[PDB]
């Protein structure tokens, strides 16, 4: 991995401390790109960045048939605007909506968890938990650099999951595309620090990158997730002007 110091200039224009990994496989044999190869290579809570492997459990299991099995709201003003409201999975991943993912914990087993978490060796595969839920409040942290290699899994459809439900939740990260381009991601936010993790598809490749970074300033920090990714994404001619 090839370090990129002088891409602090993308953190700092932002006022942000963090990491980022991007992985560019257009052409051939170029080196990944690191800043803070240390921090890189430090285990965080996934928070809502889980459910990517998440919605993956929850559809090899049952919890889940497809994308057009409804969830039906209890009626209780549990989050904010988007999660009060029946839910299909392409709603769930784009609202981020907790509840959902809480309704496919209970679901799949809590041995299941470690099962799966061990099968795919994520992170630290440590679903224990002491109150909350088990990828925001809890044991089980993984480093940028190692979700890039879960992406990159993912992305060659080499998770021992059915090639289908791979698919599916691939199509449920899109967040943007063009006709030559096509952006899957996912935000997460575990209160003190924030992620953004996905890759970019181009005709000659993929350019994955997985990005941490501190939020001090609460919610006047997450706009900065995306914005120093789509930066230095920029600067590689990995997103359009
Ligand atoms: C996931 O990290 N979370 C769910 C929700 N949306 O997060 S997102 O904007 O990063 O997708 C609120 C923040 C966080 C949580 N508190 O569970
Ligand atoms: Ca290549």
């Amino acid at each position: 991995t090839l370090e990129r110091s002088d891409w602090r200039k993308f953190f700092s224009e932002f006022q942000a401390k963090g990491t980022i990994v991007v992985a560019d496989e257009r052409q051939a044999d170029r080196a990944m790109l690191v800043f803070d190869p240390v921090r890189s290579k430090k285990r965080y809570s996934p928070a809502s960045t889980f459910k990517i492997p998440h919605t993956l459990f929850a559809l090899d299991a049952g919890a889940v048939r497809d994308e057009f099995q409804i969830f039906r709201w209890d009626g209780v003003n549990r989050g904010f605007a988007g999660h009060n409201q029946d839910q299909d999975l392409r709603s769930a991943m784009r609202n981020s909506t907790v509840w959902v993912y809480e309704l496919f914990a209970k679901e799949i087993g809590d041995d299941k968890a470690r099962r799966y978490l061990k099968k795919i060796d994520y992170g630290n595969a440590d679903p224990s938990t002491s109150n909350g839920d088990y990828w925001i409040e809890g044991s089980l942290a993984i480093s940028a650099q190692e979700q890039i290699a879960f992406l990159r899994k993912l992305y060659r459809n080499e998770l021992p999951f059915r090639v289908e439900h791979q698919r599916l939740v691939k199509d449920l990260m899109i967040v943007e595309a063009g006709r030559n381009w096509i952006l899957r991601a996912k935000t997460g936010w575990e209160g003190r620090m924030g992620w953004w993790v996905g890759w970019v598809e181009w005709p000659t490749g993929s350019v994955f990158f997985a990005l941490n970074i501190d939020t001090p300033n609460r919610m006047d920090d997450l706009f900065k997730r995306e914005a120093i990714v789509r930066a230095i994404l920029r600067s590689i001619e990995a997103l359009p002007p």
